[PDB]
Formats: structure tokens, sequence, C-alpha cells
């Protein structure tokens, strides 16, 4: 069955969207941290789509066990579509997570939620330009006004029937080298995600993959060589490339 996962920052409106899509009445609150575990439901208008409400998350290197629930569901390879719920009033901050979601290889559809909040403040956001620069479908949504909901579910449903944010080519060289070291050690769909996290020296991914000493020695050498090329630490190279990619689109 087609699985759509609701991924987004805390308090961005994920459960609000879930309740409209499923007809459920899961807990919704005007403060972050209401949802703490996964909740499933059928799309009321297409009973062939199953959608998953998940706790808020800021980064695929999560800062909390609740957020790690959302990361673990994505990396369990059970989701066919990521419905990325983006707080339209906090575009830049939300898009940092969005870049990592795209790298997972699971097709991403953006629900630009709380668009009524932006409307009241007289602010505009060209969805077509944002979609063009991110490489994913984008739909302005409002769970309060109940606008755009059915539309974003259809496009998420159809991404399941991929262009990654391409960073500095010096970093892309290292990513390709780490990919060839990984081989089939990771699911092919999410190979780029694991390669980047390994470059970031992410502790979660390192503990999860359990690579051989032969693999780890080369990855370390790739990181060190690339760090010398950038004259910057590995973790900061990726963070700077994510934000630099965002500013070109925002
Ligand atoms: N104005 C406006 N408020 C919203 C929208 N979506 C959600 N909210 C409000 O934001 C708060 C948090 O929503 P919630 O569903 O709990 O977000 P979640 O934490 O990601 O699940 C609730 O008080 C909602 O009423 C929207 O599109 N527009
Ligand atoms: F902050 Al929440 F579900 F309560 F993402
Ligand atoms: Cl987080
Ligand atoms: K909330
Ligand atoms: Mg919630």
């Amino acid at each position: 069955m087609t699985e759509i996962a609701l991924i987004g920052n805390p308090n961005s409106g994920k459960t609000s969207l879930f309740n409209l899509i499923t007809g459920h009445n899961q807990r919704v609150g005007n403060w972050p941290g209401v949802t703490v575990e996964r909740k499933s439901g059928l799309v009321k208008k297409n009973k062939d789509l199953e959608i998953q409400d998940l706790p808020g998350i800021y980064s695929m290197s999560p800062y909390s066990p609740a957020a790690k629930v959302a990361r673990d569901y994505l990396l369990s390879q059970r989701a066919d579509s990521i419905l990325n719920v983006v707080d339209a009033t906090n575009l830049e901050r939300n898009l940092y997570l969005t870049t990592q979601l795209i790298e997972t290889g699971i097709p991403v559809t953006i629900a630009l939620n709380m668009i009524d909040v932006l409307d009241g403040q007289g602010k505009k956001i060209n969805v077509d330009k944002l979609s063009y620069h991110l490489g994913v479908p984008v739909v302005a949504t409002s769970a309060l006004k109940q606008t755009g909901v059915d539309q974003v579910v259809k496009k998420a449903a159809h991404t399941t029937t991929l262009a990654f944010p391409i960073y500095d080519d010096r970093l892309e060289a290292a990513i390709s080298q780490i990919l060839e070291v990984l081989g089939n050690s990771v699911p092919q769909r999410s190979a780029r995600f694991y390669a980047i996290k390994l470059f970031e020296q992410d502790s979660l991914v390192e503990a999860e993959l359990d690579l051989s000493q032969f693999q780890r020695k080369e990855i370390e050498d790739i990181i060190r060589i690339t760090e010398e090329i950038f004259t910057e630490d590995a973790e900061s190279i990726v963070i700077n490339e994510r934000y630099a990619f965002i500013e070109r689109v925002c």
C-alpha cells in the first residue's frame, strides 16, 4: 500500500493536515511537541493511500527521541512519498530539513502550510519558482482555511508512479567517492543521503551502517582530503552548502 509520510518541523501543521486528509481527530495543539509517535490513517478521498502522522523534526540528525521516530520511519524504507510540511512563515529554517529529505531518495512533495498567515502579513511566495529551484512539487496549503489540501495529496500520490540539490562540485566529488566505497552497504534509493551523513561524520549513520575497517579507512581519507581542499571542517562544509543552496532559492 502506498505510504505517505508527513515530515516537517514541529508545530508546522502536520497533524492538522492529517486530520483533514483522514477525517481523524488526532491531538492538535498550538505549541510544538504534541505528537510524539506515529499515527496512520487512510486518505478519505483515496482509500488506496495511507498517510503517516509523525512527530516534528528539525534535522535528519535528530535532536530528540520524538524526532528520531520520524527519521527512523523514513529510513525504514516503508514510506513511498515524503509529504514535507513547510511552515510558510519560516521558509529558510524549514528548508534546511527539506534538503536532507530530498537526499533520502524518497520523492518529496512540499505542503507550504500556514499560507493564510503569510497572506495576512501581505507576503507572497512564488510556488513555481520555489518548485523549480528545489526540484520538487510545491503546493501552498492552509489547514485552517482548508485550502490546497486535496491538491497536495494528489501530487504526493503521483510522485510515486529524481533531482537532488547539487552542491559545490568539490563536495560532490567526495560524495561520489564515498558512494563507490559504500556499494550495496546501503539501500540504493537513499545512498546519497548516507554518503553525505558519513561525510558529516554523523554518529547515527556510522553506528547504523557498520562498515568494514577497509571502508572506514578510505572514507576517513576522503573526508581529510576534501577538508584540506575546502580549508574547512567536514561538518561545516555540508551545512554551508545546504544553506548556500537555500539562499539561491529563497
Ligand atoms: N493559520 C494557520 N494555522 C495553522 C495551519 N496549520 C496548523 N495551524 C495551527 O498550528 C498549530 C499546530 O498545528 P499542528 O497540527 O499541531 O502541527 P504539528 O505539530 O506539525 O502536528 C495548531 O494550533 C494549528 O491550529 C494553517 O494552515 N494556518
Ligand atoms: F510539534 Al508537533 F506534532 F506537536 F510536530
Ligand atoms: Cl530534530
Ligand atoms: K503542535
Ligand atoms: Mg502533530
